[PDB]
């Protein structure tokens, strides 16, 4: 059997992501749906939600800052009311609260620039293990690790990665990120990790570890806003009211129906 | 019955030690039996360890600075070839490592014992809240540092309760809170245990001093410093990248103790 399922694929700042549209959010194929559907050797991406109404149930049940974006995007993109700037409220899985996203265009109608408000840090810190200086920003349910590559030594990011590991062996962790950060070109190659599946990836962008940045930037160097080039992209962390922003562009790249192996 | 048993009461920078000799170190009663020794009905201290050859055996197998460094001095103290200095070398549980001690003279009963402690496995500065704390993290404890005068107005159990919610998510034994007064170099430790549920301010911790050590040889390149406690006060010592604390030692009594 075939399933046909309604599909938007979007380009969140190098983050690319499909969203199934028209699909039951509870269903428990979305695991092993969204696990075929990202393959180099189907529709790739590095993200999958399913959206309906204006909630995103991303294939985690976590939150996402740019599948939030890319949804939002959408919804700019459908609306035949928007003009240059709309406001658009969504409800993510992973986070109770309304997000209201302000959605800009950038200049073509696929293109847009997607301000979400970022969940805030419990705690930040400036850990010193073995010979290394390391940032810390704890979230709720993410640790975003800082590693000024200028400041400390040389070293593999694999070394940085497994010191990190051997300093959670005591800590009960699902998933981790180190944000590998150039303060030459203000630029950041985003790392995770999850114990689940046990490897580890660099990703293309990531909104939440922009925020860790942002947040080490503040309290190292009392920069409020800047933009942190990535891999395949670009993002901005902004501090207004002592509260955190991600802003970034969002280009939807194609729209239609994909057929999945049952 | 009734247990009859030699002690030698000590007083180790104000972590009172009762140290138990001619004893089996191996006897799994020891954790009652010191729990009975150590109450305030009793000869009361903070600390037990017993004792066979140069060696040292806590009723918990942890390792104590404190109640090694009286060890120490009980044996310049019972050596007739001690002077104004020997050093001694014994062992304490909860740590392979020998370990020699540099005890001197401060009377017959009062000396002062260096010892070398163990290292750190990593230093950090958490800014939760509206605080900024540091952590010293060592091989079973987790040592914070609270400097009161550069935080803000707070109460101590305020970031006690505090520090409980930032190990929400850590598997810890025990955590220390050093409550850091930064103008007369002093602290009050503060000693949390799960494993018990409960915490004691402490008259003296020579890990929490070696914790503050390093946090201030990174903060403000101090080397050494004296750190007066509650009850007590102990010097850190950093030399040649290797901890060491000195302090106060005074032999209180010695005699026999009766337990039911």
């Amino acid at each position: 059997k075939v399933q046909v399922l309604d599909f938007i694929k979007i380009n969140p700042a190098g983050n690319i992501t499909i969203l199934i549209d028209n699909f039951d959010i509870y269903d428990k194929n979305i695991p092993k749906l969204s696990e075929e559907i990202m393959k180099e050797t189907n529709l790739y991406a590095e993200q999958v939600g399913f959206i309906k109404d204006s909630h995103l149930q991303m294939m985690g049940g976590e939150f996402c800052g740019n599948a939030s974006r890319a949804f939002a995007s959408l919804l700019a993109f459908r609306d035949k009311d928007f003009s240059k700037q709309k406001n658009y409220n969504i409800t993510c899985s992973g986070e109770s609260k309304v997000l209201d996203v302000d959605v800009r265009n950038d200049g073509a109608k696929n293109k847009f620039l997607a301000k979400i408000k970022m969940p805030k840090f419990l705690s930040l810190e400036e850990i010193n293990v073995d010979e290394y200086k390391l940032g810390l920003v704890r979230f709720s349910g993410i640790n975003h690790f800082i590693f000024n590559i200028k400041e400390n030594k040389e070293t593999s990011f694999e070394n940085i990665i497994d010191l990190v590991k051997k300093y959670l062996s005591n800590e009960e962790y699902s998933a981790f990120g180190i944000m590998f950060f150039d303060s030459d070109n203000l630029s950041m190659k985003p790392y995770v990790y999850v114990k689940e599946v046990g490897s580890g990836v660099y990703e293309n962008s990531s909104a939440s570890g922009t925020t860790a940045l942002g947040y080490y930037l503040k309290k190292c160097k009392n920069l409020d806003r800047a933009k942190i080039v990535q891999p395949n992209g670009w993002l901005e962390y902004i501090i207004e009211n002592d509260e955190m922003y991600i802003d970034g562009p969002v280009e939807i790249i194609a729209e239609g129906k994909i057929y999945i192996g049952k």
